[PDB]
């Protein structure tokens, strides 16, 4: 009785989070996707990272992309001391590449040092995150994306996340090559 | 581009998990019966998953075992890379959380294979019409399938599920 | 002159090595003695490292469990992979009588160390690869445990001398299990 | 202790040893020259990819790690960067390659018997994005081998004996990095 409410209650916190995201988000993935398209149209890469329970989407993101019958887009997680993203944006980066940067909080040490990188490197950020955005919001220039999650549940988040960044994929291929 | 595609694309997401409301909970419930039942009795849970499901067996683990108590769950971290490693690591009892979109991934059918060779029971997470995973369980496994044929619809259903599995685990053994 | 460099980078390689074989050899039988043991018992060997010595770990228990390269029965040796991030593992992994080969070359490594103590609270024997003088780690070794200590401190020839003894002990596992 | 556990420990050691002053005998010149096309790409602000398969994969990202990351050692950090796996998947390092590489890049190529068809692919990607490529290998340096260019360098350790091939592989990638530091950072 407890167990199958609990699980109806789950699923419709879940199903309702993604309504309230449905009013707030979509022009937000749509510039996102835009600033994706555009990157790679001028022979750019995107570059993506996060940190535990995001750290899955930044390579689910990248692996559909990358490994394909459209052609392979040049997507790739940064994966394998807040410094270990950063190090590798600095290594790899150029100007007009994009930084896909997910968490949920906004507050990833990594994430954040990983922003600095993308910027120094003169690269556009799309910031995946939640809650209030974090230390990582406030640090997005101008030109940066951020689709902001509302909600305050690290799991509702997350599953918001997953959807965003299936809408992602799905945008860029439609933009790139056609429905 | 088209914000009309993105709303779309939320719609069928909303859709497929009220669909999945339906038929699931059950399903959801003894799974979760069957862990607690494990764990309680001093046993195991081994995941594992490819794809767009490696991530999911990882996130179900590292919530248990890291975080609370931790509890003794471990994703298998790389057709028998996971069946090698389940024969060496499963005893009696144990549970094996196997992920899979398709129902069709050789090396989880190896891994469903081994677990019961180690009498272990296994939770399935599955989509479609369940493939060659479906067709391998035994009476006292437990399949969760997205009815849903789109690979999306069913990663995103899956995580959901874990999600869940993960709360009533923790509910029964400490509660709220 | 950077031929005069390399030539002596292989001789303090084959130097070590030749030292090596001075204090080695009789740890190595003792360690791969324990591992023969807990094996016949029904029992598992678990293993860890940390930076260079991590890929060490898994090479031991990948070539074991797999046999990728050769063709003979697998055998369970699972490598391992926030002190507590081994601990947690081999916590809820680990069974009585099971073997922790425990591998860094400072033998400081603060969860390779946390490892160790989650072992012996489970009531597993430890063979541990260090170098230098052990120092911890080296000192929570009990009477049963083994250790094979590299008669260097320097991390490069650390590394490998540590590479050809766990090349020693797959070998000589499968010598006492299958002539 | 026990007599053959004795002789077979110290008949390995031996053979590592003298695979290695056999190693000494004919790799220095392709250690060098391998040292110095890496150091020429990074003055040119190249970067360095690497990649391995099963044993090989651990020096793969062993090299690129110590160089990039400099926990073991105070110095410059240096774009060097190994290619990933996990989750036909031969083509797992060549897609990287043409997503990352630029010409001029160079990859660090690491397999024992040369015939991996991962590796052959992932040198064909770096060809193709017009990267130079140092090939270690052993044995008779397999397909890997067959397809490296003449401004390539290959390091071929002079065993059939995977292990052997394994030790040596360590030490070369232990004296490029050196090399690597030396010439840039001074002796
Ligand atoms: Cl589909």
């Amino acid at each position: 009785m407890d167990m199958q409410h609990r699980i109806r209650q789950l699923f419709q916190a879940s199903i309702e989070t993604k309504q309230q995201a449905l009013e707030v988000l979509p022009p937000y993935i749509e510039q996102a996707s835009l600033v994706m398209v555009n990157a790679l149209l001028n022979e750019g890469k995107i570059l993506s990272c996060g940190n535990g329970g995001s750290a899955g989407d930044a390579q689910h993101f990248s692996s559909e992309l990358l490994n394909r019958e459209r052609p392979s887009l040049p997507a790739v997680a940064l994966t394998t001391y807040n410094e270990v993203f950063s190090k590798q944006i600095r290594a790899l980066g150029q100007p007009g590449d994009v930084l896909l940067a997910i968490s949920t909080s906004g507050n990833s040490a990594n994430v954040i040092q990983a922003i600095q990188a993308a910027h120094d490197r003169e690269m556009l950020v799309v910031a995946l995150t939640g809650r209030d955005g974090g230390g990582m919001a406030s640090l997005l220039l101008p030109e940066d994306v951020e689709i902001r999650v509302p909600s305050k549940i690290t799991a509702r988040i997350q599953e918001v996340h997953l959807l965003a960044i299936h809408c992602l994929c799905d945008l860029i291929d439609r933009q790139l090559f056609g429905s």
